[PDB]
């Protein structure tokens, strides 16, 4: 159950996810997973980033779920579960702003 994962924040808004992540103590890749505000059946992975251009900022990626039972951000790289998707992105940045590092405090 995705609801038992400490990185799953359930039904919080995008603005609230930004408030939690825009903390100067958060290193790049600090993240959380929440329900999408407008897309029924999709989740959003919210991730903190940092560069000298923008400083501290937050990106949101849509995690799609297939009825066949697969989870993915890009259809070319799918996973059997949200847990496996999170594990994969903690090691590969691929197209994300940064690899996932720490669960949002
Ligand atoms: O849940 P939100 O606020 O991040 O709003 C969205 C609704 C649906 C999809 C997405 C949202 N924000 C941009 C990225 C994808």
């Amino acid at each position: 159950s995705i609801q038992a994962e400490e990185w799953y924040f359930g039904k919080i808004t995008r603005r609230e996810s930004e408030r939690l992540l825009l903390n100067a103590e958060n290193p790049r890749g600090t993240f959380l997973v929440r329900e999408s505000e407008t897309t029924k059946g999709a989740y959003c992975l919210s991730v903190s980033d940092f560069d000298n251009a923008k400083g501290l900022n937050v990106k949101h990626y849509k995690i799609r779920k297939l009825d066949s039972g697969g989870f993915y951000i890009t259809s070319r790289t799918q996973f059997n579960s949200l847990q496996q998707l999170v594990a994969y992105y903690s090691k590969h940045a691929d197209g994300l702003c940064h690899r996932l590092t720490t669960v949002c405090p």
